[PDB]
């Protein structure tokens, strides 16, 4: 076997029943499922998210957590969010109010700082661990992710009932994050300020640099399996698995990413597949489906240039590989649904592998942020109905790009955008930006 | 200012406001059956069924099938059944309900209808689940009835109880939430639909700790209603110094005109008897509605083979006759009125307390020493200072009384001498060694 | 399936690799393994035993503990023994000297009182927890248990490497015992006397009455598993599992006990098996292999009557079941090897279950003492080589009893013994004795 298949063959794998894997296809279903599982939880609830917002959607979830803990005080309830993101009237201030307005009921909210400054590391670990299940989505908890109030942010939603995996993930969070240096409660009114814990965070980050899941594989490569993965930095096991996964496509590789900004190494893999005669599908958002996109009527801001920069990346990529577009090998899809926003991540390898992850597949995720995933191996095609239904619906709001010219060029962009981008490319800062966002 | 300590107790009870339109009485066990089925079908959020037992008979099957059916049609519906742990795991007096709850769960895979057994004490004789309430969404259908043939008037013979549906978001929440925290998530509660359910001895210590937790578990909520408007006050208690027991004690002396009592087994604790006598002395009226011995479910016709347990109706009659004997003066002044209910071989299971036209206690409480110390009891206290329920209150009392004889003289009740021979011998044996007094404190 | 198999099917079970289960067959190997694991320990050493004796054997172990803590001061070393047993120049006095002669090196020795008086409860919890392994034996730490100096006490010895199980057991000890009321250091010269902590012990014992392992099963009934069990009193989960285990024998049940004194309920089970046509093997010590046995030349003492009382129990049992002896269904073995002593405990159910325990399977263990076990489920026969080798060697020093008459009767006993026993049976105290020892 080639070294790539060998890497995958020798991954530890946890066995998994087909009956214990449930897909959900819409953010509203995901909201309701989360609430349902919170109500019916008996032992533990561990909520890890980038953030939990002080809005109707987020309130819904936090109230459901307090309510479940009131009805079962023995229930082990924990919420972990990003330290920096929660503090920019902030979410952390709101977490404090909630704790005061609900005395007796113990629902701790911890802030995880992955680096001393947000721009240099965020908590992209994903997982709602509820008893023996993991409800895994890229979604944070707010109005749009949960499709409160008529506007939504499209993510993916998988519930996986699996004692062993949930234990591994729950236990990993306990030891490495919750009991880690420089984790600090956000529901404490006296929580430190970032500078005061700066050294704690540095030591913490180093501890995280080689924290990995340790568990023995119980499943061979002829049966349905799941493999949890976690990583921080270039040489994580996750990153290695993502790298080796792509070349194992005997037929076709599919990728979702919100922000098209692939590291060079993943691009090289894509090009190798195309050269070997295989197929590659890439599903990204239209610039208007990006959450930083500012309608052209509203006042333009500096940050509203990001969707344009991601489009420039897509157009440059397509430009170089137009030959493969023409042979129907390379397929690029733009997702767009009025002013809703796109946040799909993942990787499909043929009909056999499905990576579900929080990983945006960009240089940031590759070096700076704490990332994780689950790798589903389905060698018997037992999830085929759901896999196909999920891809069906993902594609439904997509246009296929048949020519790089179908994407707008810098010349077509609004004037303030155009001037900004020309200024940036003059001094070569465009290259730096693509490595930090 | 001033007020007597009894009225003060009632004035300062927390009270939940209640709309007159949201209180529906039902007057017959068959109506109660149909209402229960209707509300099960139309339930949208939750069904919490608490009963002493749910029997493996046509009546009980009807209810359990309707529960499974409603959960099938709405899988998001939160369905729970709670019954007494010990009662569910034995025959009546000679294949248990718990075994049947297991079969049902196996014959209906995918459909999640959990049946929990609540043990109120380590042995049945020392505590049973007399908590009452069918909580369905924002309503409580409150009856003393368990779920079986006679309580539901399946098949032509019935057991008379009382039936009130009260739509009230706050109260139903308080009761649903209290059940969730204190019972369902309590130590020593165990599923009866599990084939591997523990045996009583294995959970004996859990039950002891559970019972102690229950000894001071009470509803906690802020009163939203004054004493000039229609209110409901849920009450719950275990043991002598529960808030329920205190409220029952204080309630009786507030009768400015008349106190009415229903109890199936006439066996009042001495403290409640003393209250009765005080009312009679103050010149007030007291009505007591009990079953004839023949309307008791332990009564064995004199043709059939006599059994030891079939002596209970006689013992309750002896209690009634002793009481009446001492208060015959007040019978004669039309102050004390004792009614015997009797309708062929149907059985009597009315509980409650009316204070004038203003208060109505609906409860599972048999007003006996057992209920006062041993069992987990609850009630709803309806305060109707504006007489808004007067049509229904009066219709209910009308129908209760319909199958009653007034006892004008203690001699109208048979004496021990008149009883069948085996009964007579048993009772004389018991009273010789004074065990009659013990029996009246445990049943 | 019948209620007994159901009980076992629904036990929580931790998965276990066959490579991570090592049997040892001789007390000397056990000594050396313990020393080896103490040297190489990296994180924690938790030694729970009935006692740790002030003799060459015990010194060896305590010195190895001090030495390992000196070389790794971050190592978490704890020793827990029975409070009462350690104080009857005592072991506790010796633990004090050791602590003074080794300043700087922190090796705490805690005394656990299971009841206010020894006769009403002792610490029969067993387990040497070293990092991610448990070395599980019935053995205390002294000359004979460790086969220092030429005379030995036969026990069983299993090393089980398993992160989850060791964590569960380590954590259970931490919370329920070490941090329990009325546990007191024996290396403190000022340790309280029993009467002073009498009330603490009463409350402690009640806390223990429902202390049990709480953990989620990660393993099905088709794979190698281990299930830790712990109990105090009639309705413990251990006792229930022992009760349900015996009827699951489709072929044969094997029992080891040092002191033949089975509770009635376990006897009834045995008789049911015999009636169903199954096989039952019972391996006990000869009276002379009992540690209370006093040679007939030496001065007789009251306590030296116990081996005789256990023999009377065995002879009464066999008497009633001689029919089943004759059909080769019931097999009773007497172990005897010069003046070495017998301390085997356990239960084999067919080839599939192995209970390893400290439980002497007597009324004392059933009500009074704090007991524990590990239940090994081996549905795939992966331990078959080791299981068979262990039973081979256990039986090697055994005689089969073909007739109850082959056991001496009271008439055959020495005169002082005979008089004592007749005195006891006159006033019916024999029945009480069998419930307290």
């Amino acid at each position: 076997r080639n070294k790539h298949q060998q890497h995958l063959a020798q991954l530890p794998k946890i066995s998994q029943s087909v009956d214990d894997v449930d897909f959900f296809y819409a953010p509203a279903d995901f909201r309701e499922t989360l609430l349902e599982k919170i109500a019916s939880a008996k032992q533990r609830i561990c909520i890890v998210a980038l953030y939990l917002e002080q809005d109707d959607g987020g309130k819904g979830i936090l109230n459901a957590l307090y309510e479940a803990k009131r009805q079962r005080p023995e229930l082990d309830v924990r919420v972990l969010v990003d330290w920096h993101r929660a503090q920019r009237n902030t979410n952390a201030d709101w977490y404090c109010r909630m704790a005061q307005e609900n005395p007796g009921v113990d629902v701790p909210v911890y802030g995880v700082p992955i680096n001393t400054r947000e721009a240099l590391g965020v908590l992209h670990f994903k997982g709602f661990i509820i008893d023996d299940s993991v409800l895994y989505s890229g979604a944070s908890l707010n109005d749009v992710y949960l499709h409160q109030h008529d506007k939504y942010r499209y993510d993916r939603y998988h519930l996986i009932r699996n004692r062993k995996m949930s234990d591994i993930m729950f236990e990993w969070v306990t030891q490495n994050i919750m009991n880690g240096r420089g984790v600090n409660r956000l529901d404490d009114v006296n929580r430190p300020k970032s500078p005061e814990i700066k050294n704690d965070i540095r030591l913490f980050r180093q501890e995280l640099r080689d924290a990995a899941y340790h568990f023995q594989g119980d499943a061979d490569n002829d049966q349905l399996s799941v493999t949890p993965l976690v990583g921080l930095g270039k040489s994580s096991l996750l990153n290695k698995t993502i790298f080796h996964l792509m070349p194992c496509a005997e037929q076709k590789l599919t990728i979702c990413t919100p922000y098209f900004n692939l590291p060079a190494i993943l691009v090289r893999n894509i090009i190798q597949l195309l050269r070997e005669g295989k197929k590659v599908e890439i599903i990204v958002g239209d610039k208007t489906a990006n959450d930083f996109y500012i309608p052209e009527d509203e006042p333009f801001k500096i940050i509203g240039a990001l969707p344009y920069l991601y489009e420039i990346n897509l157009r440059r990529f397509l430009s170089r590989l137009q030959y493969y577009v023409n042979t129907d090998q390379l397929v690029v899809r733009l997702w767009k649904d009025d002013d809703n926003t796109y946040h799909l991540k993942g990787m499909w390898v043929d009909d056999k592998w499905m990576l579900i992850t929080g990983n945006n597949l960009n240089p940031r995720a590759w070096r700076l942020d704490l990332e994780n995933a689950i790798l589903i191996h389905d060698p018997q095609l037992e999830l085929a109905p759901q896999r196909e239904k999920e891809l069906e619906l993902i594609r439904e709001h997509t246009t296929i790009v048949k020519h790089y010219r179908d994407l707008q060029s810098i010349a077509d962009y609004p004037v303030k955008v155009r001037k900004l981008i020309r200024r940036l490319r003059r001094i070569r800062i465009d290259r730096l930006i693509s490595r930090i966002l």
